[PDB]
């Protein structure tokens, strides 16, 4: 938090002055891996090996995916979060949206001289609006932006999960899965204040025969994940009953 | 021990006659991985994958680190030890010290036609000497040389741990951590016969306010690791009391 | 508390009008022993027997010692406390300090028409400064006086324990044990606010080789006793680690 | 053992230069009681109180009895042993045998500059021959002298128990109990090497109707105590069967 983190960012800046934008990331990964290899941390060493290999390959999306997994299970690591956000920003620059890249750069600058994971979550959500904008839907970006604004003033780690659910809805909307009406209804529900009515809406559309069993199960599992990080038991039971009804019945 | 080991060294010699010094190591790693993949050994297969990838990359130090971890946890594997020593020799040749390279080459020659892990430990300690000489301190090399001489005539696997502690002292001496006086005192203590007085000296300097909590703790768990392979309970308890005092108090 | 206590003091005053100052104490002890013998209290009857025998002998110091023990383990008894305060009052009159005797007399007068053990503790500490002044050190009396003032306005039973520690320091200072510098440092530490720094100072001087194992153990167990009546677990563990390091190592 | 014991003996010598021979013992007891009262040792403090009271009374025999009990149960304490031997010597001088007084004085002189309990046992046995000589029997003194000679060259704490058995035999011989023949037989048996034959002889005389149930039982538990400090299970069982036969049958 302000120490041993600004050094990594500084080194990334020096190696990025050339403009390669790829070797600086590798050097940062190598710095983090040296620190986590001297300890008895093999799970982090292997994961950083895989991340470095993927980054050198060019498949950064898988790297951000499993790094997101790692930071979610164990968020005590902060340098790992820093290199994660660096990769997220670099991938955003590749995607073709420079304003999101600038926002993530400011988030990195503020997080390096701080130590709060809420900036990590905010950058993750910026990446999610970047992906949504790449997908084609534009109206979804508004709710993501509202969540990003609300996170920088609340610091609730539960907001990113809702944005993940929105990303799942956008992904399903494109392949040929659940129609637009359900997507808009669920987006509005998660937008205003609604998490319980989302379950009821999903069940209603499933019974009426508008949603296949796989999509409903995926959305309800995401809702259950959101509810499990909120300390709500009247909604965990409600989602459990919903999924149980959906799968076998 | 004299069989199925001299074959690997012979093949490394044939492929090294070209002078590439990189592909022969890869071929040896591939020979070892084939033998350990035909079995139900996935922990060795993955580690050899990582080692081969690192060797092809050129970051041999991480490979020697995790191979050292593997051989310390599992000393029964001897071909893995052989390729380990080959990697140490190749890295030493890169570092710029040819005399240490010659010494470790003779160690490989003797170990191939034998089967004793004490040569592996001796080569490791020669590596640590190489690293210390690269760091800048020269007086530390004398104690390492004395330990290396004593290991070839005793075969006690605990001598490498003391050299590892010396390497840690040298590393801390360079970054900006604990001053020279403590380093010299601890080096002399581990040199002559002293392991218990080292703990007392570290505690004394901690209480007087000359050593930060991190470096003292590091040296203390290193001493605890040294004592845990010596069958000493009067020193394990002493080190445990020392660490408990240092961390929370 | 104001009843069945003022009667004993009144009788002591009547029998002390003659001026023998020895038989009145015996009569008070016999009054207390009659009351505690009619019950099923044998541990008190025997102890009062011993106290009366010692008082008639003239060795009041042993009597005040074991009566202090008794009142510390079981402070519900108040008449026993009253005769105890009478005993240090008489002993102080023998020692040659009349002002301390006057202070103890006022404390007896206030305690008889009250019932608070804090006056017992205050008179105990007065006895402590009397003994300290008899020993020869004068600077130690100031901290004892400060503790005496602080007890009459706080009523915390832990203040007498610090005075006991100061007494131990003064006693060790005279025989030929720990030098003056450590005594002054520890006195200042216990004076201002420090109990944790005392342990560190004692350990530091032990490791440097200025204090024999017996004196350090005595001071540390006294500090442990002080901390055990303060509801502190971060200091009980700290003192336990200190003593464990000191004795066996 | 050579320290903080010679000081007590020196003080006893100074106070005994007057020739009172009674107040020096009281001063030594008071020194020991001060040391054992500062601790949490109430069992030793009370017993020293009783010993001092008995010594001032003039009934030293009870004091030596319960001090013997104390040193037998817990012989780690050595100063109490020193004051015990001092009381033993003083009582010997009162009895009227100056040669035994000289012997025990030399024993005190050697024990003070040493620390071995075998001198305590030797002085105890000297007291036993003194008591036997006072009783009237003279032939019994020879076996006691032989045991005393053998103890100073063996250091076996089991020899004093046999002398205690001899003392019991002498005591029973005088009141009107068991006749001389059994006493001589048992004395010879205990003298040469016999402890098992003593049990058989006692049982034989009991069955023949020469010894009442009380004296036989007394000698039998004395023999059992002797055998219990010898690590013999073939004799403990033999004594247990003997006592069981004697009491109920
Ligand atoms: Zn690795
Ligand atoms: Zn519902
Ligand atoms: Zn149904
Ligand atoms: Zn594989
Ligand atoms: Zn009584
Ligand atoms: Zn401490
Ligand atoms: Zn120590
Ligand atoms: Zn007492
Ligand atoms: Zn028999």
């Amino acid at each position: 938090g302000g120490t041993m983190l600004k050094e990594i960012l500084e080194a990334y800046k020096e190696i990025a002055r050339t403009g390669n934008e790829r070797e600086a990331l590798l050097r940062a990964i190598d710095i983090v891996r040296d620190k986590y290899s001297e300890k008895g941390d093999e799970e982090t060493d292997t994961l950083l090996h895989r991340v470095r290999l993927d980054v050198r390959e060019g498949n950064l999306e898988h790297a951000v995916e499993d790094l997101k997994k790692l930071v979610e299970k164990r968020p005590e690591l902060k340098d790992v979060a820093l290199v994660l956000i660096l990769i997220m920003a670099e991938e955003v620059k590749k995607l073709g949206f420079p304003e999101f890249a600038e926002k993530i750069e400011e988030l990195v600058e503020k997080f390096a001289e701080t130590g709060d994971i809420k900036y990590v979550y905010a950058a993750d959500i910026v990446y999610l609006m970047a992906l949504v904008k790449k997908l084609g839907d534009e109206e979804f970006v508004k709710i993501l932006e509202k969540f990003y604004e609300k996170l920088l003033e609340t610091g609730d780690p539960v907001y990113s999960l809702i944005a993940d659910v929105i990303l799942l809805l956008a992904k399903l909307l494109k392949e040929g899965e659940i129609s637009e009406e359900l997507a808009r209804e669920v987006a509005e529900l998660l937008e205003k204040g609604d998490l319980k009515g989302v379950v009821d809406t999903v069940l209603l559309y499933y019974l009426k025969g508008e949603v296949s069993k796989e999509a409903a199960v995926a959305i309800l599992e995401k809702i259950l994940k959101v509810a499990k990080a909120l300390g709500d038991e009247e909604l965990i039971k409600h989602a459990s009953l919903a999924i149980e009804h959906v799968k076998m019945d």
